[PDB]
């Protein structure tokens, strides 16, 4: 009771395969009594380079521009650009992080990616200490809810992409489990474009279905064994 | 036949490590006689977003975008935005490609993610059918030269952040091999933060003593048994 849930939402086209999973999670959240926020990053023109825009004020060093160190000092002073401090609040109220998103390059599409590298700074999502098991995020829990072009098959340990855990790695690993989260397992809508309609209904109801129950789940075990393994 | 080569470069500060591997590649492939060109993308400030201003022309299908769709006819209309084209002119050239970053959350920085995300566009980097050895990049050479906060310590199987040939996966497996790059091993700078003087000047000479010989390597195996062992 009182659950707060964010949705990231990567995708231009409010009437696609990934506006509607994401429209379904809002539905489904919504109806069970959550808290729910999204943040429309091609609706927000969202930006993903990391400059020294993200920086109001007087630079901690500007003759010697280290993204890093000035995003450390100034989340620490307050002085970082608004649109990033907008989205570390909504992070901070949120007990669920849904990102939700097209697969580029085996990874995020960029502007998701500025997300993570703009809003994810040191002294708020993680520090020395609180990195993987401690990382500052702990308590959350995030989820990745990703569509492909290739199909199942395509992503399996002898297919040519290869488990589609393989690329998982860098997400939920290097970046959500640093953090802090305890990562939900993926949900991976593989090939809508492909598949059938009673596949792609089938998908988007078993997204809808399994968000009935997702405040039961356990979280997986973000190992190198639990990716790579067997 | 002499050999032209593009460097893609993703860091904010010239004086940067980052930088110094950059300047060290194009006094070298200078010095040799290759032909060199540079994309500093932050520099250029590089769209990293996948856009509907990514299209000049008449779209395809107006009331629902799909920017694959979209991206893949333009270009075989010639209505992709000038930026785009300007990009794949330099890939075209280019005899090896090389890719200059600092690791951002296991991953490249945004704005590089969107140059693979909207420089590599379907006709252009690849066909379906035409893609991994069949990719229409096939004759290219491509490398990445990574710098990391972590130590190589921690990019052990059995250290936290796990082997650092994990996270190139995507990079090299979903996107290089995928458009029929041939790749060459990763130069990977460890902890330049935390290095002393000498190694940080001695792991910018190794790269310049790496590029020396260059032409006379082979590329890896790019492979799931080459990522990940097994
Ligand atoms: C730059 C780029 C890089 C890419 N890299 C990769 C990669 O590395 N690996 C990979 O596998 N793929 C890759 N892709 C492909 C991409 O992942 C897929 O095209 C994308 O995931 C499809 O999702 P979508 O939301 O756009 O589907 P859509 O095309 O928008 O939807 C598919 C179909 O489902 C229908 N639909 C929508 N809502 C519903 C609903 N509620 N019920 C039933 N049907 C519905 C839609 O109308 C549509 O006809 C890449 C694509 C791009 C553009
Ligand atoms: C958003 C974000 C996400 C990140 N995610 C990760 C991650 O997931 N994993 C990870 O391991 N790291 C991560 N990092 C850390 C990042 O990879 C490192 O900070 C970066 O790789 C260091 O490279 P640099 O060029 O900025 O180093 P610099 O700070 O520019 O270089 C270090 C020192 O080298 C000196 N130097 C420059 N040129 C020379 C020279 N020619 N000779 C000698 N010394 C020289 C510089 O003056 C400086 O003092 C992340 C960083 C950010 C900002
Ligand atoms: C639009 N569409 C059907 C589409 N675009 C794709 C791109 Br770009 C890549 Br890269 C891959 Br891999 C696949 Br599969 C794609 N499918
Ligand atoms: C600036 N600096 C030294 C720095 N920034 C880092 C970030 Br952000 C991450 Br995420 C990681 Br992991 C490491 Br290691 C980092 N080291
Ligand atoms: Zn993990
Ligand atoms: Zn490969």
């Amino acid at each position: 009771a009182g659950k707060k849930v964010l949705i990231v939402y990567a995708h231009q086209e409010p009437k696609s395969f990934n506006g509607s999973l994401k429209n379904v999670a809002v539905d489904e959240l919504s109806r069970q009594g959550c808290t729910v926020t999204v943040s429309d990053l091609y609706a927000m023109n969202f930006e993903p380079r990391a400059t020294d825009k993200d920086i109001t004020g007087t630079l901690s060093n500007p003759e010697v521009f280290n993204y890093g160190v000035e995003t450390h000092e100034a989340y620490k002073q307050r002085s970082l650009a608004s649109d990033i401090t907008d989205e570390q609040k909504k992070v901070r109220e949120a007990d669920l992080v849904i990102f939700q998103f097209p697969l580029y390059w085996f990874s995020v599409p960029a502007i998701l990616k500025g997300w993570m590298d703009r809003v994810l700074c040191q002294g708020f999502a993680f520090d020395i200490p609180g990195f993987y098991d401690s990382g500052l995020l702990q308590g959350k829990l995030a989820l990745l809810s990703v569509t492909t072009g290739g199909t199942a098959e395509m992503y399996t340990k002898t297919g040519v992409n290869g488990d589609s855990r393989y690329f998982l790695w860098p997400l939920q690993h290097g970046t959500l489990h640093f953090c802090g989260f305890k990562v939900l397992a993926p949900q991976i809508s593989f090939a809508p474009e492909i598949a059938s309609e009673e596949e792609r209904k089938g998908m988007v109801a078993a997204w809808s279905q399994r968000l009935q129950t997702i405040w039961k789940e356990e979280p997986i075990p973000c190992t190198a064994h639990w990716h790579f393994g067997q």
